[PDB]
């Protein structure tokens, strides 16, 4: 039922974002009126240093 999914930092394949206020997402749309169905990933900011 649940499949644990891993991606890598990539821009126009994995566009990732900070969230507005608290895991939350703005939803934004293209030139056609689509608003881009977004999902609340989790990552680490940076490196371990
Ligand atoms: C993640 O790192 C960036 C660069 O230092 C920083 O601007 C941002 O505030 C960090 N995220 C948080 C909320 O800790």
């Amino acid at each position: 039922t649940r499949l644990k999914i891993v991606t890598i930092h990539q821009e126009p394949f994995v566009y990732v974002k900070p969230t507005m206020s608290d895991g939350t997402c703005k939803e934004e749309f293209t030139v056609n009126g689509d608003p881009v169905k977004k999902v609340i990933c989790t990552g680490p900011n940076d490196t371990s240093p």
